């Protein structure tokens, strides 16, 4: 399949390192039923977590990961909950006392977030603030947030909200509460992504819709990305912004063309539809030449400075009441260049 | 297919009646990306709505229905929102001024709601209260809520929450704000349901897991149930609790056996796993012999009395903070017999 062809096959996957990090821990995964969250759940079981707390606001998604892990039902707890509900979230943290939170709950679709920028701010920034604050207050030892190459020099509301989340979480890290963020690019076959869209077009004998002939993304298999996230969490001392080596860029036109060749469906045309608001032709390359090496060739540490939380909390209040969210986000993230 | 065999094929589908009800309306669908919500969206387009406002808190589900309807993109607005967010929901209603709300946003899984009863109360009862209140304040003309046979003499948290939602919405109905609730049974192949589960077990060479050899449900195709919901909505004058004729009961063991037969995997076993907390062996038959007929053989009107809204609002405030949710629900719904 094209998945196999575009897998990274990282040479530095380290099962025993992840087992050492997770064995007998109580771990809470937010967004547990999502593409990334579900794989985080599966790997928590694989690598020996004692008790997995699965938090998701989407009932089908929660149902499905809980069903997927039914052989391990005695050590998993499905919590149907939005992380915006601080009071209920606090009760969950007190009840189960997780030692690690893996935070994979967010809205990620660039077009939808352009159309719903207030909801993007509330779900992404306020949700992350509530979950991180509750974690620190309830003495969770370590907190790892999933981030995106879209957070790097963002051109869209979504990516900018994720950058604010990096700033907030990293600024909360201290010697009692270790936070790390891990940035990576596209996961092959993820919810609502290009590969399932192309599959559904080819099945239904429809032309493939390509945004631009030159567009490029970086790709990894979900199991590869998630295990590297966990390796990064395992080595983190707190305050690190990690970045993954995604390998070679893939032109989406070559992706489309290969899917057609593999489906034996060269009868179909590829139609160009146009670059959408907020959308990059080439996402940013994640690893900077001055980033720090780790013991894993696929994982580097990027520079980040803490911001003052009094300032950032005030800006996060402003985001909730302001007339112009794009303008308000630019106050927090000076590198934001909104592609309207 | 198993779906074809169990379809109701109601003889009283009426496309022109639904078109007359929906043509050139601004319609908002809550839960727009869900199994029922998505079909409501599709039918709103089919039957001539001017503008469809799609509200859903699940990004993939919203993404998917918006994509499914991409040929109609100029007439649809995807709103990524929980109906619990009153301030933002009010802004949406004030902006788009829908004349009809079709309310299909809820949590429905009986086991998950037994395990998360506070979330079932908040999402189902408070969400419905927020949406219904906002609708009435923003002069929405008509409000139609999807309900369930699980709401009838409920034995589980989920179904009891739905019954409270009926009582609330129907009690809000008045001369200017017409409410209808429509009860029906299982939709064939809905999200997270038995047919997809059995398909996945067969595909992975696994025994089918059957709750109880005698268990039965009533079934309809989603397009059938939704079109009948819309016919009921069209005829509603306000205050009606409608029920659909689901046809004959289906034993889930027969469903399981037919799926094995249809897949030529009679090699697979059917394992009995047991009745779950809150679960009924036979759901209630929806049509009572004293229900009123309508012009559609498939739609009847059940008796319902309004409750005092001051009392019910107080009870709903308590449900949000109480430790004894099962007991508290029993005070609101005296017919609740929690299994
Ligand atoms: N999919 C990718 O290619 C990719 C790549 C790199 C980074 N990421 C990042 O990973 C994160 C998740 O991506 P995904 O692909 O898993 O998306 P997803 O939508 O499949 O998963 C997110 C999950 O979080 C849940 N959720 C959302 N908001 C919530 C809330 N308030 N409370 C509780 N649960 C909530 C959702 O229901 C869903 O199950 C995003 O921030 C995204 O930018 C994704
Ligand atoms: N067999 C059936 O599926 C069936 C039969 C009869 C009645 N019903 C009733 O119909 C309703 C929906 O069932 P379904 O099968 O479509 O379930 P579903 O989970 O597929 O759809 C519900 C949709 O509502 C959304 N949603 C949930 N809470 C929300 C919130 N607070 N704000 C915004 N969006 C929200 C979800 O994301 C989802 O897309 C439930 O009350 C159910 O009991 C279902
Ligand atoms: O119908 C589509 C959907 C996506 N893409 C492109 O494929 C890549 C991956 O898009 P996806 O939605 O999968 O994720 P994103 O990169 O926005 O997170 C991007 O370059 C898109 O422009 C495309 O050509 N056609
Ligand atoms: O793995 C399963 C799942 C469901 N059921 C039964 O199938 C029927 C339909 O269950 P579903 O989850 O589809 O919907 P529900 O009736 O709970 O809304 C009920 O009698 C369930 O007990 C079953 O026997 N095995
Ligand atoms: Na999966
Ligand atoms: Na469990
Ligand atoms: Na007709
Ligand atoms: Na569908």
């Amino acid at each position: 399949s094209i998945e196999d062809l575009l897998a990274r096959k990282p040479k530095d996957l380290d099962d025993s390192a992840v087992a050492a990090f997770l064995k007998d821990k109580v771990v809470l995964v937010s967004g547990a039923g999502g593409t990334i969250g579900s794989e985080l759940c599966k790997q928590c079981i694989k690598f020996g977590a004692k008790h997995l707390i699965m938090v998701d606001h989407s009932e089908y998604n929660l149902y499905k990961i809980n069903d997927d892990l039914n052989l391990y039902k005695e050590k998993i707890t499905p919590i149907l909950l939005s992380i915006l509900d601080k009071q209920s979230l606090d009760e969950v943290l007190k009840t189960y006392k997780p030692e690690l939170i893996l935070h994979a709950a967010a809205y990620k679709h660039v077009p939808l977030c352009e159309q719903n920028p207030h909801s993007a701010v509330i779900n992404n920034i306020l949700g992350t603030k509530i979950l991180c604050d509750s974690a620190k207050e309830n003495k969770v030892a370590k907190f790892v947030m999933i981030s995106s190459d879209k957070a790097v020099r963002p051109t869209n509301i979504m990516g900018c909200t994720k950058r604010v989340c990096e700033l907030y979480t990293l600024s909360m890290s201290d010697e009692n509460f270790e936070v790390a963020c891990v940035r990576f690019g596209n996961v092959l076959g993820s919810s609502g992504s290009v590969i399932p869209k192309f599959k559904a077009q080819i099945a239904n004998n429809e032309p493939l819709t390509l945004t631009h002939p030159d567009i490029v993304r970086y790709f990894m298999l979900v199991a590869e990305a998630v295990q590297l996230v966990l390796q990064a969490g395992a080595i983190a001392k707190g305050g690190e912004l990690f970045v993954l080596d995604m390998g070679k860029p893939v032109k989406i036109i070559d992706l489309a063309k290969k899917m057609l060749l593999l489906s034996n469906r060269n009868d179909l045309e590829i139609k160009i539809t146009g670059l959408r608001k907020g959308e990059k032709l080439y996402e940013e390359l994640l690893i900077d030449e001055n980033d720090a090496k780790t013991q894993y060739e696929s994982i580097f540490v990027a520079k980040n400075e803490k911001v003052d939380l009094d300032w950032l909390n005030k800006e996060i209040e402003n985001l909730q009441i302001c007339e112009d969210i794009s303008e308000a986000l630019l106050k927090i993230v000076p590198e934001f260049k909104h592609n309207k």
